Formats: structure tokens, sequence, C-alpha cells
RNA sequence: UGGGGUUAGCGCAAGCGAAGCUCUUGAUCGAAGCCCCGGUAAACGGCGGCCGUAACUAUAACGGUCCUAAGGUAGCGAAAU
């Protein structure tokens, strides 16, 4: 939650359109759909009103005034299955139903998460160590260089 | 209102031109209707895309977007591609 105060003035150019798109370009960072579910939530003030109909048409002289809160991936907790660990490399069992890379939707709860709580400065090398990438609903072994120079040499090997 | 035709007359003429009549452009009056606003879907009708995730768990439901008003609720799945 970050909340932060969001007014700004529509121009003369966004004339016959509807409340959808109007805040989306002078707000390049939200998009329609973004905007939309904040306006069905009562906390969106036009001319000092604040509106319920999305579809309404709005062409310019108006003062929209955002109120409402706005918002690299944080480690969680991964039982892992370590078969070798030392200095250089880390061999590990990668159980049932776990991605090696986290992608929209899974922030929390990966390989690389894991790794990450598993040794918190993980993080310096580029993709915590990882070379080699696996689906998955597949188990099987999964190998992660510790050290910096160990990346260049198995990124090179698998040239 | 404007213009044209005709002519009592004014002009030794070219022409102009009173009144009346006529032909034509058409200012003001001019509502409905058309749009416009809010409802009306047991009215006619519509419930789709583009990127990426598992879920194929007991029930098939989760994110990020288009220029759309809106993306399928339960029910039942081998269905109409």
């Amino acid at each position: 939650a970050q909340r932060v105060q969001l007014t700004a003035t529509v121009s003369e150019n966004q004339l016959g359109q509807r409340l959808d798109q109007a805040l989306a370009e002078m707000f390049p960072d939200y998009s329609r759909s973004r905007i939309k579910e904040w306006i069905l939530d009562q906390r969106v003030l036009v001319n000092g009103k604040v509106c319920d109909k999305p579809k309404e048409k709005v062409l310019g002289g108006e003062q929209v005034a955002i109120n409402a809160e706005i918002e690299r991936f944080e480690p969680q907790d991964i039982p892992l299955d370590i078969v070798y660990e030392d200095e250089d490399i880390i061999i590990i069992n990668k159980p049932r139903d776990l991605v090696v890379h986290p992608g929209a939707g899974n922030p929390d709860g990966t390989v690389l998460n894991a790794l990450l709580h598993y040794y918190p400065p993980i993080a310096d090398v580029p993709r915590a160590g990882i070379v080699h990438r696996l689906d998955k609903d597949t188990t099987g072994l999964m190998v992660v260089a510790k050290t910096v120079p160990a990346q260049t040499r198995l990124v090179e090997s698998l040239q």
C-alpha cells in the first residue's frame, strides 16, 4: 500500500471519449483495467463529485483527483533436498511442482526465492547462479555455481 | 425589400420613367419529426480477443492489457470448431 494523491487536469483532445481512457494517457504507469477497478470502488472524484459509471463521456475542463493507494523478489521458505553444497558448486534435487524461475503470478516460493532464503547475498550473481532451465512438473537434479567465475566457465561449456 | 415586362409622361432622338397590372428571388410566424437524456433484455440482441502462470487436486476457476457496455453465474461436461 502506497497512499499517494493523484490529481490532474484533462486536456481538450480527449473529447467525446470514456473515463477509463482519459486517465490512461495522463497516467502512463496505470492502464485502463487498473483504473477501471478503482472507479468502481467509489474512490475517484471528478469535479469534486464521485462517479459510479465508467462509461461516462467527459470532454474537458474537469479536475480529476485520485485519493487511493498505489503499491526484487521476496524470498520464501521452501524445503530443498541438498545433494552437495560447498563454496563453488551447489547440487540440488528439485522436488515436484517447483519452478526454477518465478514469473507473473509466483512472486515467492520458487527455486530462486528459496536460494535467496538459503543464502541471502546470493543475489550478486545473475539469476542467482542458475544456468539451465527445467520444467516445474519434472523433478531432477539442478546445478548452481556458487562463485561468479564458475558462472563464466559453465556457460562457456554449454556453448 | 430586389429585379423584369407594359406605359401617362419627361426627351426634337439615345434613354429615363408616375400609377395600375403581371412574372420572379424570397425576411418574419411555422409544429411535428430527427438528434439528445434516464430507464426498459421473461424486448429484439450480445457475454470476444493479445501476452504470459500453474490447476489438470475434491468442484474448472486465477493475472496484465483492447477502444467494447460487458465479459459466461450455477447448472452439465467428451458436446457444435
